[PDB]
């Protein structure tokens, strides 16, 4: 019960769905760069009013930044040496590179990268309607996976917020780069056998038994 791997896909996907699932199954660290960043930006540090900006005019921040920030919590951080699941990194062709390198040094590989694969148009609704836990990340979504208690995270009673790249306007960019940077990254680990697709576009519990059966461990 033990896994080092990269999830890939575009805005709305819904890795951050599936990735608590990932961790209970195989108590991996999630390293998720976008809530890093989000973290940064409630500490009020510099890096952090940087990258708010960038992220909410859906651009990507540098590769230099999270390659070291990546770098940091894979050597800093002991809940990964049990394993880890990358969660929106890497997202560009340099990181992708970089990564490779940084794990041949530590001598632990990657094992998978699934895609979730889902067509733009359905994305824009999941996007549109998302809310989250901001004191977590917890994604609800007001159509398609309600809280009972709205705008109230049912499990710890706190308050839902929209995130602010989750504009229609960020989200043209955001795909936009989806499509140029990190698709791209998909052919690179086709080229060394450790890519597997998943239908990201079917409900949750069917995402993620497609998820297990893709892992070949349940
Ligand atoms: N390495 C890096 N290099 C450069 N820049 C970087 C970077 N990492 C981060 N950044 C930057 O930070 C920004 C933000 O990054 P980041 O926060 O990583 O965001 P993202 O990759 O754009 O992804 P999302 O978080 O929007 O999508 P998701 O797939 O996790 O969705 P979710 O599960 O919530 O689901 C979406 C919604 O749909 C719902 N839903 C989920 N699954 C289903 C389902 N199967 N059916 C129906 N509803 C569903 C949810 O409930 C929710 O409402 C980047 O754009 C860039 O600026």
């Amino acid at each position: 019960e033990s896994i080092r791997m990269v999830l890939i896909g575009p805005p709305g996907a819904g890795k951050g769905t599936q990735a608590p699932n990932l961790q209970e199954r195989f108590h991996a660290a999630h390293l998720a760069t976008g809530d890093m960043l989000r973290s940064q930006i409630a500490k009020g540090t510099q890096l952090g009013l940087e990258a708010k900006k960038i992220m909410d005019q859906g651009g990507l921040v540098s590769d230099d930044i999270m390659v070291n920030m990546i770098k940091d919590e894979l050597t800093n951080n002991p809940a990964c040496k049990n394993g880890f699941i990358l969660d929106g990194f890497p997202r560009t062709i340099p990181q992708a590179e970089k990564l490779d390198q940084m794990l041949k040094e530590q001598g632990t590989p990657l094992e998978k990268a699934i895609e979730l694969k889902v067509d733009d148009e359905l994305l824009v609704a999941r996007i549109t309607g998302r809310l989250i836990h901001p004191a977590s990340g917890r994604s609800y979504h007001k159509i398609f996976n309600p809280p009972k208690e709205d705008m109230k995270d049912d499990v710890t009673g706190e308050a839902l917020v929209q995130r602010s790249d989750d504009n229609a306007d960020a989200l043209k960019k955001r795909l936009a780069a989806y499509h140029a940077q990190t698709e791209p990254i998909v052919d690179f680990y086709k080229k060394t056998g450790i890519w597997a697709g998943v239908d990201a576009s079917q409900p949750p519990a069917t995402v993620w038994a497609d998820f297990l059966n893709k892992l070949g461990k349940n």
